């Protein structure tokens, strides 16, 4: 019966990613569609014709600065259409979405600023985020279905993270950055793919970039699968893998009963 698999991944890179093996060990995933953000290149650099893959078609979008962002999709179906960008600039300037559209559900790519270096990164993630709150409050009232493939550089509950007392001053824990998800998982309805699969902690998707962190496993999930409400009952299995990975990010990996068509 039905099925499909997502695959999104935070590639910090994606030259360096590929490096790195990211694109043979996607080859052998199985998935249907794969998201990919924070590529790092320019519409002409995706021209080289090794971040292709065979039996997918590839789209992207850059940053007008490309090592500022840049998000990438593959799909195996043609889509139906590719859109680009949100029409508010801390998203349009960066290249930090892009949507396919498919029979009744569009599945899109997302990236975040992670707001890490300094009070102007942050203010510019915030910006997005309020600007990205009020984009959902609008598109949750059209009848189809999205999946939002997002790194958001946001964790939203204390199992979320690793030790969380020293994680809530630090940006990816801050109270208004989980208000924000408890806004988009809450009164807005939307569902959180791993979340309605496995209730266990332990389970991150991100680690700063020491070997420390690599030992004591100090990781925070950042990245989901966000579902509009009518997609919340077909998840069947989420894993975010600790390897192989190409990046400070794990990999996502979603299976879903529903079959993909045009
Ligand atoms: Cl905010």
């Amino acid at each position: 019966g039905p099925a499909m698999r997502i695959i999104s991944v935070n590639v910090n890179g994606i030259q360096a990613a590929a490096e790195r093996g990211l694109l043979s060990w996607l080859q052998a995933q199985n998935a249907d569609v794969i998201c990919l953000q924070d590529t790092r290149a320019s519409a002409f650099d995706l021209d080289d014709p090794s971040f292709q893959l065979d039996g997918y078609f590839l789209y992207a979008c850059d940053a007008e600065l490309p090592e500022q962002g840049g998000v990438a999709l593959y799909s195996r179906l043609q889509p139906k259409a590719v859109i680009s960008g949100l029409g508010f600039e801390t998203a349009d300037r960066y290249g930090r979405y892009l949507q396919a559209d498919f029979d009744k559900v569009s599945i899109a790519t997302l990236l975040l600023p992670s707001g890490q270096s300094g009070d102007e990164s942050l203010n510019q993630k915030f910006k997005f985020m309020d600007d990205f709150t009020h984009y959902l409050s609008k598109q949750r009232r059209k009848r189809r279905e999205y999946i939002y493939c997002g790194s958001l550089y946001v964790a939203h509950q204390k199992m979320d993270v690793k030790n969380w007392r020293e994680c809530q001053q630090m940006p990816g824990f801050l109270a208004p950055e989980r208000a924000w998800l408890d806004e988009v998982f809450g009164n807005l309805g939307y569902a959180d793919a791993l979340r309605e699969v496995s209730r266990e902690g332990d389970q991150f998707s991100w680690w700063p970039d020491s070997e420390q962190a690599e030992m004591l496993n100090l990781g925070w999930r950042f990245d989901y699968q966000v579902l509009t409400p009518g997609l919340r009952r077909f998840v069947r299995n989420a894993k975010l893998p600790r390897q192989p990975r190409f990046s400070q990010h794990a990999p996502l990996i979603v299976d879903y009963d529903w079959q993909l068509s045009i």
